[PDB]
């Protein structure tokens, strides 16, 4: 009795785990399964959705504060800075997303916004004066439900989980806690992007771009919003000339001083995010020594929900933040006066999210073979992974060559002796990792059967700068050269391994690298690709990244002439003439990074072929399906992985 | 300007006042009034709605724990026994009315229940083990909607407040704390009126009729229903009677319970009554008043509790009616009644009580309720009040049983103003001291309002009660004329020449009957009233025993049915020529609005002025707690009526 | 195995059989008996209706001109004067009653108005040129829906028909045919009751009363209503001082005379509708020599739709009328120059209605034992006796002695010879017939095993004015006399009626006087109760016709204190302690004519005496269940009657 993709149902998904100011407690939210109505189920068709509440711990087993029994539930936990209220955001039928204010020491939430589309983002003032949110507030737009046209003269008008972009972005408001009053505090023209308070609630910090031009070429700014004085609000005033990536705003305690997350100028997509510590209108690195990126770029599939990783001061010479080393991310600390030092790095773990001041810290932990778990000052407060329906498996290292160094990857081998089919997957990006985040899909593959082979050829992410550039301007050559070479080695490494019996599978990048690969060798039994890339000149017009993706990535532009040619060369549709792998195709109706032309091409020319194919389209689902879908969907997705696997092994 | 009906939106109506197990707390229900859906109101058409949610206190200003906008809202709050959690109904939308629990220390309240038709009565086990209460569960009634026929072979089928009666009355249930557990307890054949628990938990106290005809004539019994343990009652008092409020003694085998021993009829005062054995003896001896709240007020929205309930093993605390007022008394095993909070001028409309402090509502004729705790006000609810209230003077009559009492209301300045008769329901309830809106925005608006307890009231001694028996139109229309010429006599500024009669339901009957009998009045204004006698018999949803009990008369019995006429207003109505403004609600199943329509057309064939206002969905308590936009509605009619003819 | 209520649904309807203008051809109205959504049927609950097509025939069988499947269906079909269209009036849905223009040589109909309430009562002029009706065009009243309350000071406010009156009557429209346009032609301040235009289409004759208060006291006149001419119409001018009740108006040929069916000022409810022609302000009696009245006044259950009986110039000296005879209902023609003769006359039969030119008749005729047929110039082109399913049986005639010579009554015997319960079955009114009308629910009864009685006491309608006359204010004296003698001498003419299981039933005027007689005598083993009086007194404060019945049919006026004693001790309540006979209790929430207070007094009453007592209340339904009700309540109300009869027989 093996287990099947329905035991993702038995699992409950944290999100962001937010401590109290005086560190002693963490509230956080907690995605449980259940019916759509749970009270009217419908006989033909279950209706699995994720439902959320908040939950609270002060040291012990953490309990529920809400309990919402329809929608979407609760999200967004932020304490006031007395500790005595929870601000948080509510989706109920109707009520889209309110602000609700919460005590903790008795009674239930009040509604406290009011709004048609609902709010996000709310951030508290230090002084707890007031609540800093953004929302679209009444405006309405009827011309999908009437049939109009849409008139469409920005260069981006499509993103990715938020479908289509709106003619006005969302206004950032203030809502005054003592007065119980809101207000407009600003309307961009462009759109805000990271926020953060000054220390002093005097105002905050915002990013923002010039025009819808710079935004699509990932050039923004730094900005200083104060608050409001007269009845017209003053305007924001630029404060750092940055013209690049830049969000996770961390003021400095001393409230001139800030530092950001991003990459100066010059540097493209592919450089690492680092720290950059900003003082009046100046740059310098601050996490220096350090060859990682700031943030978790490490796979895993049990994250639902918002994960928090804004670096925080603990005291005017330190700066936490997480950072992704080797296929884990570990905490570690920045310092003005020196270098980096670890501050709590498990290289066989993942720190996820985390929120931190002078008096504690709270994050969610996990590894390759334990669920996502909450964290208080060191001290577990969920009991997640026991809900975890059949027993987890460890994975062995597997290692590879290469001129730069070696690249490892790992096998996950079912229970027994005997041989088994050995599947090759391939982490999108590119430049993520493979490692120590917990992967629901890769142990049930191993659960039914399957050996999971899975590495960080040239390209990831976790080991230096230089591995990230080997493959720039020339995918399909020495990444796919690793990929295999990996894979070589773990056949040469497991002999239970069926040589005989090999597939090759992957999503996004890794969907582009298992047509690439197809279209170059025939090796492999069965492939899938979800999410995939085909052709990266339509890539370039269709996709909502497309007008800066691959010139970060390959310094190619696709409205070139000869530089469209080069793309088409690195196009896998250029040589599917070759594929004989019966190939499983995967995609989603509303994805916008891949948008799904590429997957059709694939299909019809795998038709014109006659080589088997079989073609599962999501309605509604976005990029993110693996990792955050609705559940029947991601059901779905695994029913016909496992389907395809076990019709060709 | 003067203020208008709609100075009712702007106040809040407090309800249910329960104290916290250690007598520290107060928790209590406040119905403010909110348009139906704030999100998409109607432009065109206002809908003012009671919201309610729940407010507490612990000696200081009360702050609201429940923030409900849509539906209802959350009412019935009850304490746990260690006051950690309240339990409450909530009605939000579809969700009728569910069984919710609230921790206090921290946290939103998780729903324990999850039926169609929600529940009602929730009350604690004192060791906190069980929540009882009742529910029809998921039963449906589709005739309805699907227009089927209604066959009716029950006598009574019909009950104001609600509307028909469901073929299996709700049976009572019981959810267990410990276990997050529901079941059914006892499904009744006839229903459940009062309910206690036996102070060990061991099971509850309730009160039934044994068929549908004893209910009919009020005839009920006290049961013991224990714990269910693989249960059926047995009756422990043959009563056959009128029985509430069931009160154990804290030995747990003795209890207490108000009402009347069969015999005289409902005509007779509700005392306590000592149960022991089967046995009974009354227990406020040598108190000739009512217990509970008989004081007209048109500010009470929500649970009003009047539970007795022991301050020891000798203390029984109970309120009672006395001359226009409602006070906290004490009956005693070992003794008689004493005061424990009566002030003479003041109404306390509802208490909560147990070893460690009380909690109640308190008003009087120039203050709003608010919710007191041991002595201590909580609640700001007069400041909302947005126009100054006036105080009246008393005036007195004379008759032989003694004097009798009533009131002028007088508008501000010194000229002559018209002159309002209104007569209180019933008819053995009291006019006084409890706080009526309707009568100071009358004051505001320019009118002198004048109001009185002739004999038929209730506070005033059995004897002023019993005066009336069998001959309503004689001596109470007596003492309302008599007392209206008293106030003319003592308050020069009552205008003689600007006059008006008005009343609802007795007071109906009687705006009818005097309009029938002289054509002194320039205006009169009949509420829910009562035409004919017969056909209120064979109509009213208590008709099967109201003149009975109030006249000794059947309406069925050849005799009587002719007594009954000589009683009816519309036997004189040929020599009513005053201006009647018709008053009434279609569901009105205390009084149906064949009462109002007989006198319509009757006036209308003697081109008599006349105007009816007919209120959909609305009852009996349309004035006291009809939906808000039809309160307003009713005071607008009112005031449009009077100022027509003065 | 015994046919049961249920035979209803087998039968269909005729109604308003409209004759041609050259005489050739006739078009009715045909109901059916269908399911509400034939496509979506509820399996719990079946939904049987009327829905109703325009059927015609040229002297053969008929053959349907529409086909309505959703809605009420298509009624009151109008020729054009020139035989090539048929105006009608069609019911769907949201389409509430719009008029349709259908051309009969071919194609279908056209929608001609456009009102959210929809129109009624259409009638071309003689030219064709114009088309009047009546219609509340769009107006709203949200009262009901919004909660509101409802001021009345109006002395009536409700009709039996229609629930609840407007505020604003139904004004009169004008379609003008040859230019495709509506208009405004006259909005009363009251009402409009009959019209009909003048020969010459100059304008119209319209019957008004002078205010609500004349209304409701049935004082009527006759007004001459010319064409409009400029933007605002000429306002009616008065044209007969009658002050009393008027319809049917027929004008003469002559284009200045006319007639109309009514009764003269001093005369009240209880005289015979007469025939009147009108002459400059001048009435004289036309139908002399006719102790009888005008009209259908004979009971049947088998009248679905309208049944036009307006009486119509055949010359300039004859005029076609029917005349309700002894239960029996006969065309007769009065003539200016001489006196009645009769036109198509069988005692034994009923014309239900007619229509009438120079050139050929249409009607409906039926029988005791026959099923409504629809006839053309003598001709019958329906079939719908041949659908009744179940034989009929013949009813024998019994008499009885008054003072004012014999009257008659009839039993109706079922199959065999064995003793058999009696039925006294009493016909409303009290001024109409029983006789020989086609009733259903008899020929049931006697096919269930019940030997049914039915007769025309003192107060019935057909047997002279003197016979109406003898019950003038002492209902409950003769009348009761007449209904118990002729029972007892069914008793003795037919040995196989089970003295000792007998039944007294009746409806309305057969209501009272059910109440009135078991209030009286215990002689009977069970009684049905239907639409029935219980206090005569209550009865003129509730019923819609309360302001004037009673002082019509008693000279007793409610509102004054001696009359009011003696509606008291003519009402059956006053007796109610004698009743001993288990009573069945029918009656109609929305009952105006007889109010369903009157119905819950006497349940209370035996109740109150632990009498045998059941009570059907139905919802929507009024005085006309039994004739014309909603199918399923019809088939209710007959399995009530019978499951009483059996229980006690």
């Amino acid at each position: 009795p093996a287990p099947g993709p329905d035991s993702l149902l038995a699992l409950a998904f944290p999100s962001d785990p937010q401590v109290s100011p005086d560190g002693k407690q963490v509230a956080f939210v907690l995605a449980q399964i259940s019916e759509e109505d749970p009270a009217k189920p419908d006989k033909d068709f279950a209706r699995p959705r994720y439902r959320s509440g908040l939950w609270l711990s002060e040291g012990g087993a953490a309990r529920p504060l809400t309990h919402a029994e329809t929608g979407r539930g609760d999200s967004a936990p932020r304490w006031s800075p007395d500790g005595q209220n929870l601000a948080f955001v509510r989706s109920a039928g109707e009520v889209k997303a309110a602000l609700m204010l919460l005590p903790l020491k008795g009674g239930e939430a009040r509604r406290v916004t009011h709004f048609k589309n609902g709010v996000s983002g709310p951030q508290w003032s230090p002084d707890g004066r007031f609540i800093a949110f953004t929302t679209t507030a009444d405006t309405e737009d009827k011309r999908d439900e009437r049939g109009e046209a849409r008139v469409l003269t920005r260069p981006v008008y499509r993103a990715n989980g938020a479908d289509w972009l709106p003619e006005r972005p969302a206004a950032l408001w203030l809502y005054d806690v003592e007065a119980d009053k809101l207000r407009e505090w600003y309307a961009p023209e462009i759109g805000i992007g990271a926020l953060s308070w000054w220390p002093d609630s005097r105002g905050v910090l915002i990013v923002q771009s010039e025009d819808e031009w710079q935004a699509s070429q990932w050039r923004q700014d730094v900005y200083d919003l104060p608050l409001p004085t007269a009845d017209a609000p003053a305007a924001p005033q630029k404060l750092l000339d940055w013209n690049s990536a830049a969000h996770g705003l961390a003021p400095h305690p001393d409230g001139q001083r800030f530092a950001l997350i991003g990459r100066p100028a010059g540097k493209g997509n592919t450089e690492h995010a680092h720290l950059y510590l900003i003082e009046n209108g100046q740059h310098r690195r601050l996490d220096t020594g350090h060859d990682h990126p700031v943030g978790d770029a490490v796979g895993g599939d049990c994250h639902v929900g918002a994960f928090p990783e804004g670096p925080r001061w603990l005291d005017g010479d330190t700066l936490l933040f997480s950072s992704t080393v080797r296929g884990s991310v570990g905490l570690f600390t920045a310092h003005i006066g020196g270098g980096v030092k670890a501050y709590d790095h498990d290289p066989q773990g993942v720190i996820s999210a985390f929120t931190a001041n002078e008096h504690g810290v709270a994050l969610i932990r996990e590894s390759a073979t334990r669920f996502p778990e909450v964290e208080l000052n060191g001290q577990r407060v969920t009991d997640l992974h026991a809900r975890f329906p059949f027993p987890v498996r460890e994975p062995q290292r597997v290692t590879f060559e290469t001129e730069l160094g070696e690249g490892e990857g790992w096998v996950l081998l079912p229970e027994g002796e005997q041989k088994v089919p050995a599947l090759l997957n391939i982490h999108g990006g590119p430049h993520t990792d493979y490692g120590h985040g917990f992967t629901h899909e890769f142990q049930l593959m191993a659960a039914r059967g399957y050996g999971v082979c899975y590495s960080n050829p040239r390209g990831s992410v976790g080991y230096g700068q230089a591995w990230v550039d080997a493959i720039y301007g020339r995918w399909g050559t020495v990444d796919a050269d690793d990929l295999l070479n990996f894979f070589d080695r773990c056949l040469e490494a497991v002999p239970r391994l069926d040589a005989a019996k090999t597939a090759v599978m992957g999503g996004s990048y890794g969907g582009f690298m298992t047509n690439w690969i197809t279209g170059h060798t025939t090796r492999f039994q069965a492939a899938i690709t979800d999410r995939c890339i085909s052709n990266l000149i339509s890539f370039g017009g269709t996709s909502d990244i497309g007008l800066r993706f691959w010139d970060d990535e390959l310094g190619l532009d696709f409205s070139r002439r000869a530089d469209a040619l080069k793309l088409w060369d690195l196009s896998p549709l250029q040589y599917v003439e070759n594929v004989k792998t019966p190939t499983l195709i995967v995609h989603s109706v509303l994805d916008h990074r891949c948008p799904v032309e590429q997957a059709e091409q694939w299909y019809a020319a795998l038709h014109k072929h006659q080589v088997p194919v079989r073609f599962v389209r999501f309605p509604e689902e976005n990029h993110e399906l693996s990792r955050s879908g609705r559940p029947d969907r991601r059901l779905t997705r695994l029913n016909e992985y496992f389907a395809w696997l076990e019709r060709w092994l």
